[PDB]
């Protein structure tokens, strides 16, 4: 199967300036290929998977991958399809981001054999060159009503939109000469990038023509849509980091398993490297299948080790098994660290609290005699088992969380009814 015939197969195609030539050139040779990404934050998180994922699908095919960290970017500001300013970090704070999201784009690709990927940073030509040589250099190819036409910043320019100022506005020139430098560097003679970055690309396209003579391509790759309407990584607990410090990858599995059936066999197609056929037959089964569908654990383990790795992925299925489980003594302290990090409200309490008393401080009940009442109903469960008896009170302290109910001597998970519970942390 062709390169471009797979891409189109998985819907991974959402503009490109010449498709027959680039699928021909792809089958022709083997091109060196680029992707940039800002640091604007500590870490990505899933909606910056496409775009390293897409590199990784063109270095399988034997071609040579380019990581750009927008080290110099990441100081301007991409204004593309946004309606607000965003502020400007300091020269530290985006240093020690080029470092954090370069160790997360490297694992993506390989670097070994003739294809070995290549991490580029943009500071090393922009950090060195004077105003006057970027406004003269590559500003002269640059037509304000073009630009101004934009759809990436025309709403903004619009009387209606917030306006722009000078430096987002000059965004465009500094991701169009990267084109043409890696191009004069490595060779690249195609960008990849997000659905956001097709008035970019095309800019880098024409712009390696004025300043190197060479005649290169642009794909951009589709916005991450579901069918109910609603934001891709959009969850109540926020974004889908992956660095697992942020989010763990308990939260992280638990992400994929709660794609739509809808939503889950795209998603397949867009973000694991399962084959087109590998993933037909995971459809099949399931649409003739009256059972509950296997996509969404297919999705979640695939994603889990690739991003975290084969433990993680094993933490997540432990944790996943063992959460409402009777039996939790499966359950390791770092498993504990997950949970208290995003995989249940953690709440802090000391030693002397009863079960009534956490009952109502982690909410899972309005009132102690509300909660006094899940007590004597037997619906309460500590560590998978229901709460027992263990002392001559003093009132309602004949149910009192001693030490036998801290797991590792730090956790205890509280569980009234058969849903919703929580986490007790002892400090
Ligand atoms: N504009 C891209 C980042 C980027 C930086 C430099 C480039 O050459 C290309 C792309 C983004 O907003 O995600």
């Amino acid at each position: 199967m062709s390169v471009i015939q797979d891409l189109q197969s998985r819907g991974l195609i959402a503009q490109t300036t010449d498709i027959e030539a680039l699928d021909a050139l792809l089958n022709e040779q083997k091109i060196a290929l680029y992707c940039g990404f800002d640091p604007t934050a500590d870490s990505l998180h899933i909606g910056h998977l496409l775009p390293v994922l897409a590199l990784r699908r063109f270095q399988q095919a034997g071609h040579t991958p380019i990581a750009l960290v927008g080290g110099a970017t990441g100081m301007i500001g991409d204004p593309s399809f946004k309606a607000a300013e965003r502020s400007l970090n300091s020269a530290e704070t985006v240093a020690g981001w080029v470092g954090s999201i370069r160790s997360q784009l490297t694992p993506f690709l390989s670097f070994e054999g003739g294809n070995a990927a290549i991490m580029a940073n943009n500071a090393d030509w922009f950090g060195s060159m004077n105003c006057l040589d970027f406004l003269r250099d590559i500003g002269k190819h640059f037509s304000v009503n073009a630009m101004l036409n934009k759809e990436s910043v025309k709403q903004r320019i619009d009387r209606d939109g917030a306006g722009i100022s000078f430096t987002e506005f000059a965004y465009s020139l500094l991701q169009g000469y990267d084109f043409a430098e890696l191009n004069k560097r490595h060779g690249a003679v195609l960008e990849i990038g997000g659905s956001d970055q097709w008035g970019n690309i095309t800019a880098g396209i024409d712009l390696t023509r004025r300043l190197n003579q060479k005649q290169v391509f642009g794909l951009t790759l589709p916005l991450v849509t579901k069918s109910d309407g609603t934001k891709f990584g959009k969850t109540e607990g926020g974004a889908v980091w992956l660095n697992a410090k942020k989010t763990s990858p308990y939260q992280f599995y638990q992400f994929w398993l709660k794609v739509a059936d809808a939503d889950v066999y795209k998603f397949l197609k867009y973000f694991t490297f399962l084959s087109i056929e590998e993933i037909g037959v995971v459809e099949a089964k399931d649409k003739a299948s009256g059972s509950k569908p296997e996509a969404q654990r297919i999705l979640a383990e695939e994603m889990t080790r690739l991003i975290h790795g084969e433990e993680a992925l094993a933490a997540a299925q432990r944790i996943s098994e063992s959460l409402f489980a009777e039996d939790q003594s499966r359950l390791t302290e770092s498993d504990f660290e997950q949970l208290a990090l995003d995989g249940l409200p953690a709440f802090e309490v000391s030693d002397g609290i009863n079960a009534v008393e956490a009952l109502v401080k982690t909410g899972l009940a309005a009132s102690n005699k509300e909660a006094r009442g899940f007590v004597n109903a037997k619906a309460v469960l500590l560590n998978g088992k229901p709460a027992e008896a263990n002392n001559p009170n003093h009132p309602d302290d004949a149910y009192l969380l001693i030490g036998e109910y801290k797991r590792f001597g730090k956790y205890t998970i509280l569980r009234r009814g058969k849903r919703n519970h929580a986490l007790l942390v002892w400090k």
